[PDB]
DNA sequence: CGCTGCGTTTTTTTTTTCATGTGCCGGTCTCACACGTGCCTGGAGACTAGTAAGCGCTTCTAGTGGCGGTTAAAACGCGGTAGACAGCG
């Protein structure tokens, strides 16, 4: 009957073994995958805040994130998440 | 006396060994990944409801030219000096 701590660790694998099938990953490195998430989670979920807050906005939306993240991530890196993102809202929707 | 070159003795530079840490192979032991099982909490369903937000229309600001004029400011160039870079101890 422990707290009950959660992590992102069960999807970081889930991600793993959809990208590298063969391979694995130590306590060490999944606990930095885990702070790498929760760092970009509380980074964009705060760029995101504020574009709302500056635009008098009660409401974050898929919109303010895209904002986010084009803010937040590098040329590259940036036209890819905005599309991964963009594909997976358009996917929900439809989906049902 | 002064020089001059030329065999000597040393120095510089080359060639070959040589002792060293490298990262490379293949067998043992450990505790950490991965699985799994069972329980529990937090996500999903769905429907209710109340309010945020988006679109159009109303106004009027504050942003974009554009027009010359004068001046302060850039441009350019020449001339020299001190500071950047190398070389010696
Ligand atoms: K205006």
């Amino acid at each position: 009957k422990r707290s009950r701590k959660e992590s992102y660790s069960i999807y970081v694998y889930k991600v793993l073994k959809q990208v590298h099938p063969d391979t694995g990953i130590s306590s060490k490195a999944m606990g930095i995958m885990n702070s790498f998430v929760n760092d970009i989670f509380e980074r964009i979920a705060g760029e995101a805040s504020r574009l709302a807050h500056y635009n008098k906005r009660s409401t974050i939306t898929s919109r303010e994130i895209q904002t986010a993240v084009r803010l937040l991530l590098p040329g590259e890196l940036a036209k890819h998440a905005v599309s991964e993102g963009t594909k997976a809202v358009t996917k929900y929707t439809s989906a049902k």
